[PDB]
């Protein structure tokens, strides 16, 4: 907990512990754990926040989402999660927590873990708040989230810009009325649809009935309150903005950045801003909205205006009279211009394209089903009963290629990455590329076009070199990988384990889009604790025991 943490100084957190602290390498030691429980059911003919009753949902205690986590820089947050639901396993992924030698502790079944047992199946998942900032969590279970296994993570730790009120968590979803089963069954033949509607803060507006609740923020007259917007969506991108105001970025993802000052802010499936908002205007109402841009490349909603009230204390009740202008058109990109507070400094002359250090993105039509995702040559499908873990336990390297294994052997050492996107394919679309374990380094991206021109680029020596960035890029868990373009990332190997890097559309993972980047293997069984190894064992013999009863077949990746 802080010491020095006011209003007017949130740079500062406690003794030797402040904004300028290199958080990947240094944690304080608080001695206290933040304990919760995760109790899945699986509600049938359940009433939601529109008025419209859904078939199926898969609720963590009987709420929409699951309860807030909440810690301070330096905690240990630790979770016993209990499957209840009916036939399926789950894992739940702690999206943003690097898990710092704790690969076992990741959710990411068929890689670290074996699945959760449903009927009663427990485990109790344990972790240290190494960062501080807004992050998520979620199941990795195929795309059971997409149900309702949902949740927000608030570590407590300084910040680089003064504020008065911490108002909290803003998740935006997309929220469809079919289940999540029936959709990844859907997407593998035909298009994604175009989302229901789009919750804010748990709650929408029914455009057709009229039904439901805005999500309502009430702002103190003359003050600067932090709001922490997350998109939790399953495919749905979103564009932000409050009218008559502006927004400045403190942080991008779980990573503090310098102040900027914007008049509406791309969110990535996955993606996290931290920003502070100056009720500096006239009382009144105002309008929160979400829209589209990218010409649908990157989703879109049933409900054509999804919005929120933005309330001054005081001023009068109802409903905002100004609608205002849209936005700018952000072409379903990221920005690249936040600056982390803490700097990471890389070479970008000395990169070379060779076959293993890129990762080529495809869509492959030629089999059953048509909507088949492969990274370099091969859709991962991992294998819920044999995980990546049981192979380093038991000292077997023959990976399935099925697997997606990219052995990195590199020492704490800087590795690179490009990632194209299916250049020579009929078509692209966007992808928001998330990396387990690690922040990424953002060093650049093909010419930013319109998301639906289908203009393509193939990354060229000669002038991309000098378009890359190496003197502090943006750092962050998630970006965006252009259509028909290309990405270059990079990483430091400093957490030995399996950890996944995929596209963050639940439909797209399904598909197969993504690659296990099995770093420094070695260090990684010499690393893993008796008492992880015991419950690991424990997990994969009560799920290998269950599945042959299970009345359902795995139709998908299982990611
Ligand atoms: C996890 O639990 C869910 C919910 O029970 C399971 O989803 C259900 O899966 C079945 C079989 O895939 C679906 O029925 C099938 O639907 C297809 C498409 O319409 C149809 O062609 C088949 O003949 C069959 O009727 C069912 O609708 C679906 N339910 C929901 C709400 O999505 C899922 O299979 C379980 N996952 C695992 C691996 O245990
Ligand atoms: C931000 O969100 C608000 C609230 O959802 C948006 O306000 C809505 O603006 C639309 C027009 O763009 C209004 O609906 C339209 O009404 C006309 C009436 O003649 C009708 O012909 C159209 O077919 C359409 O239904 C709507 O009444 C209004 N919502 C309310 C209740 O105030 C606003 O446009 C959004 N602003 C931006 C820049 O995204
Ligand atoms: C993508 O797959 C290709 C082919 O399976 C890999 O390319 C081989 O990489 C090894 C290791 O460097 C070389 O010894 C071979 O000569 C390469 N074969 C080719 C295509 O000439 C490539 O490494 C894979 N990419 C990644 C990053 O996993
Ligand atoms: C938080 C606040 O400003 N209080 C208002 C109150 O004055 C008003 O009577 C009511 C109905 O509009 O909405 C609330
Ligand atoms: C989970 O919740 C259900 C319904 O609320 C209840 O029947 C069950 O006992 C709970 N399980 C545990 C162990 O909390
Ligand atoms: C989000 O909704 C919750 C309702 O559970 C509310 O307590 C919270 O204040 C809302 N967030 C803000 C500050 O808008
Ligand atoms: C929003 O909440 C505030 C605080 O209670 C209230 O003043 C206002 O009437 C509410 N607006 C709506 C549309 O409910
Ligand atoms: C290694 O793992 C494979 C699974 O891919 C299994 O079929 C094989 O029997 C194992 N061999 C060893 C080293 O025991
Ligand atoms: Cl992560
Ligand atoms: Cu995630
Ligand atoms: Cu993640
Ligand atoms: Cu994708
Ligand atoms: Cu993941």
């Amino acid at each position: 907990e802080p010491t020095c943490n006011t209003p007017s100084n949130r740079a500062c957190w406690s003794d030797g512990f402040d904004i300028n602290t290199d958080y990947e390498v240094s944690t304080p030691d608080t001695g206290v754990t933040q304990s919760y429980v995760f109790n899945l059911t699986e509600v049938d003919n359940w009433m939601g926040p529109d008025g419209v009753v859904k078939e199926k949902v898969m609720l963590i205690n009987g709420n929409i989402m699951g309860p807030n986590i909440v810690a301070n820089w330096g905690d240990t947050v630790e979770v016993t999660v209990i499957n209840n639901l009916v036939t399926n396993g789950t894992s739940i992924h702690w999206h943003g927590i690097h898990q710092k030698d704790t690969n076992l502790h990741d959710g990411a079944n068929g890689v670290t873990e074996c699945p959760i047992p449903p009927k009663g199946g427990q485990r109790t998942y344990r972790w240290r708040a190494r960062q501080y900032g807004t992050s998520w969590y979620h199941s990795h279970f195929s795309a059971q989230y997409g149900n309702g296994v949902v949740g927000t993570i608030q570590i407590n730790g300084p910040a680089s810009l003064p504020y008065d009120i911490d108002l909290g968590v803003f998740p935006i979803t997309d929220y469809y009325y079919r289940a999540a089963d029936d959709l990844v069954h859907f997407t593998q033949n035909n298009a994604p649809p175009f989302s229901d509607n789009v919750l804010i803060n748990g709650t929408a507006v029914n455009p057709n009935t009229g039904e439901g609740q805005y999500a309502n923020v009430t702002l103190t007259p003359g003050k600067r309150h932090r709001l922490r917007i997350l998109n939790t969506s399953t495919e749905n991108h979103f564009q932000v903005s409050l009218v008559n105001h502006t927004m400045t970025v403190i942080a991008a993802d779980m990573v503090p950045v310098n102040a900027m000052t914007v008049d509406s802010l791309f969110l990535a499936v996955g993606q996290r801003y931290d920003v502070v908002i100056d009720a500096s205007r006239a009382p009144d109402n105002y309008w929160f909205n979400v829209t589209f841009g990218g010409q649908a490349a990157c989703g879109g909603s049933l409900n054509p205006h999804p919005a929120a009230i933005f309330h001054y204390a005081g001023a009068p009740g109802g409903l905002p009279t100004d609608e205002g202008t849209p936005p700018v058109d952000h072409q379903c990109l990221d920005t690249l211009d936040v600056r982390p507070v803490v700097p990471r400094s890389v070479p970008v002359n000395s990169f070379v394209k060779r076959p293993d250090n890129t990762l080529p993105v495809a869509l492959d039509l030629t089999g059953t089903p048509l909507f088949v995702w492969k990274v370099n040559g091969s859709d991962i499908n991992v294998d819920w009963g044999k995980p990546i873990i049981d192979y380093i336990l038991t000292g077997n390297t023959s990976y399935p290629v099925s697997d997606n294994i990219v052995q990195v052997d590199a020492v704490d050492q800087w590795t690179y990455w490009l990632i194209e996107n299916d250049p020579e394919g009929p078509f692209s679309l966007p992808h928001p590329m998330h990396l387990h374990g690690h922040d990424f380094l953002v060093l650049g991206r093909s010419p930013d076009v319109p998301a639906a021109s289908q203009q393509r680029f193939v990354f060229d020596p000669a002038v991309d070199l000098a378009r890359l960035n190496g003197d502090n890029p943006p750092r962050r868990d998630t970006t965006m990988l252009p259509a028909g373009g290309w990405l270059l990332l990079a990483f430091r190997t400093d957490n030995p384990g399996a950890w996944l890097f995929h596209c963050h559309i639940a439909w797209h993972v399904s598909g197969g889009l993504s690659v296990d980047f099995l770093e420094r293997p070695a260090d990684l069984r010499q690393r893993i604790s008796q008492e992880d190894e015991d419950d690991f064992n424990r997990v994969c013999d009560e799920w290998r025991a269950y599945w042959p009863t299970n009345p359902y077949p795995k139709i998908d990746s299982g990611l």
